[PDB]
């Protein structure tokens, strides 16, 4: 190639202020990453009656074009009995992150129609070229 080939390093780490998606539960979250529209998608553990879930979970994207390229984070609630639940979603552009630096942030997430509230959800994310260390810090 005769450019640079970015990677999307996203850790998922925890989120906070989750809404109540069970009746006789608290919220079983799991987080589902989707970069624009494609068919890899990658998804979180399950943490168990938790409106606080820590996942700290690594993911590695290689991107097409960081000029326009999106990250959907997509947060649900597992259920036994019934289909998950949709809880709330937040589309991130990939090139407000500066490339080379480890960002680690809080987001809100826009919650569905139906949800009383989205949650925030802390995301380290790293854009970096082809080859560098995933969150290693620029030197
Ligand atoms: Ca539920
Ligand atoms: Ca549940
Ligand atoms: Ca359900
Ligand atoms: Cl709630
Ligand atoms: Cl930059």
């Amino acid at each position: 190639h005769h450019h640079h080939m970015y990677q999307l390093h996203v850790r998922v780490v925890e989120a906070k202020e989750l809404p109540k998606m069970d009746t006789f539960g608290k919220c079983d979250a799991f987080a589902i990453l989707q970069l624009n529209s494609s068919r890899n998608i990658h998804r979180t553990k399950v943490i168990e009656k938790t409106y606080t879930p820590v996942w700290n979970e690594e993911f590695h994207i290689p991107l097409e074009d960081v000029t326009i390229d999106t990250l959907t984070v997509f947060l649900k609630d597992e259920d036994k009995g019934s289909s998950d639940d949709p809880i709330s979603l937040i589309k991130i552009p990939i090139n407000q992150f500066p490339l080379g630096e480890v960002v680690d942030k809080w987001y809100s997430l826009i919650p569905v129609k139906g949800v009383k509230k989205g949650g925030q959800i802390r995301l380290t994310i790293h854009i970096a070229p082809l080859g560098a260390t995933p969150f290693q810090k620029t030197d």
